[PDB]
């Protein structure tokens, strides 16, 4: 069964992929962000970041007030499900979270904390 995703975020600002469903019979889900591009981390950085829908905009908000030295997300977040580093070009980061921590009906978003990114980059996870 497949239970990862290979993401991009590049300098356009873009994830290449913004709706991922996830198999209930999964055990764990991988995300591998990578960064094509020429932009490095403070002007572009990118990271994917996983909440309910509800608490995306708490995420980000207070991410963006977090700073860059702390990958713009407020330290052990407990509304972040599953978050990887904030990468520049050439830089990647995976991130594996038990699929237990998903559950039926419930609605999550996957998106970007990096200042003003979150506008265009994202997209929408439920399982399956
Ligand atoms: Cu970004």
């Amino acid at each position: 069964a497949q239970c990862s995703v290979d993401i991009q975020g590049n300098d356009q600002m873009q994830f290449n992929t913004n709706a991922i469903t996830v198999d209930k019979s999964c055990k764990q889900f991988t995300v591998n962000l990578s960064h094509p591009g020429n932009l490095p981390k403070n002007v572009m950085g990118h990271n994917w970041v996983l909440s309910t829908a509800a608490d995306m905009q708490g995420v980000v908000t207070d991410g963006m007030a977090s700073g860059l030295d702390k990958d713009y997300l407020k330290p052990d977040d407990s509304r972040v499900i599953a978050q990887t580093k904030l990468i520049g070009s050439g830089e990647k980061d995976s991130v594996t979270f038990d699929v237990s921590k998903l559950k039926e009906g419930e609605q999550y978003m996957f998106f970007c904390t990096f200042p003003g990114h979150s506008a265009l980059m994202k997209g929408t996870l439920h399982l399956k």
